[PDB]
């Protein structure tokens, strides 16, 4: 019942995302997911206040619940209430292995 979703960091052109297996069984709440994403995506140059917002890869909308997440889709994690429309990148030959 878990959904394979790719997460990127806002404004990072070099980072190719991390694959998560998402379900309400793995994460108690959406905050619990944002807490886990803060640990795995945050670093010295990225995410100053950790993961506080999730955007669709085109930055058209913000994701507020686990249900809003679609299987195999890519999302952008941010510390700020704005989307950095940078050229996000993927491998030419995929790797959809969970990192979770």
């Amino acid at each position: 019942k878990a959904k394979k979703v790719r997460f990127y960091r806002n404004g990072d052109r070099y980072f190719k995302g991390i694959v998560y297996a998402v379900s309400s069984d793995r994460f108690r709440s959406f905050d619990a997911l944002l807490a886990d994403l803060t640990r795995s995506l945050s670093d010295n140059i990225n995410l100053p206040q950790g993961v506080r917002y999730i955007y669709t890869i085109d930055g058209s909308r913000k994701i507020g619940s686990m249900d809003e997440l679609e299987e195999g889709e890519s999302y952008v994690c941010s510390s700020d209430n704005f989307f950095d429309d940078v050229e996000y990148t993927k491998n030419v030959n995929p790797n959809w292995s969970v990192n979770v």
